């Protein structure tokens, strides 16, 4: 009853020079990929507004949609500094009662625009990982969201594991 294993850090990229106090701000969840979740016909993913807030000590606060952003709840959390600038740990990305964390690249960014970022389980025996599209606005670019389908199929994940929420629903 297991997921497909989750790629090594070898082939996901790093964006190179991560500027931390270009990243902060407002993103939206354009593209979600990933093993733990189906494209539910009846139950979409919607977008969500991520927001990153630049601490002091070079951690994030940050505040999104609890995954898999089916329901209008929000969490806020800490990205801690990770071995490089643009990769991170992560406590939390919905209410986990068990022993689950999160390693986070920043696989690409122009910070004004777009970024791709993936999200693997820290734990030896769990193969949880996904990728968001994020946008500075709820559209992109088909050349933008081509990539997204190309390095999400690169990881392992067939069509049925890459969605793209409808730019709309505020969550009425
Ligand atoms: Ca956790």
């Amino acid at each position: 009853s297991d997921l497909i294993p989750a790629p090594p850090l070898s082939k996901v990229p790093l964006q190179q020079n991560f500027q931390d106090n270009q990243f902060h701000g407002k993103w939206y969840v354009v593209g979600v990929a990933g093993n733990g979740f189906l494209r539910e016909d009846k139950d979409p993913i919607k977008m969500a507004a991520t927001i990153y807030e630049l601490k002091e000590d070079k951690s994030y606060n940050v505040t999104f949609m609890k995954f898999p952003m089916k329901k209008c709840q929000y969490m806020t959390d800490t990205l801690v500094p990770g071995s490089q600038p643009g990769e991170f740990t992560l406590g939390n990305i919905k209410s986990e009662p068990g022993y689950t964390s999160w390693l986070v690249r920043v696989v690409s960014t122009n910070y004004n625009q777009h970024a791709m970022v993936f999200f693997k389980a820290v734990q030896q025996n769990r193969e949880d990982f996904f990728i968001t599209l994020y946008g500075r606005t709820k559209e992109l670019t088909s050349e933008l969201k081509e990539n997204f389908i190309r390095f999400s199929k690169s990881l392992g994940l067939p069509e049925n594991h890459i969605v793209f929420p409808v730019p709309i629903d505020q969550c009425i």
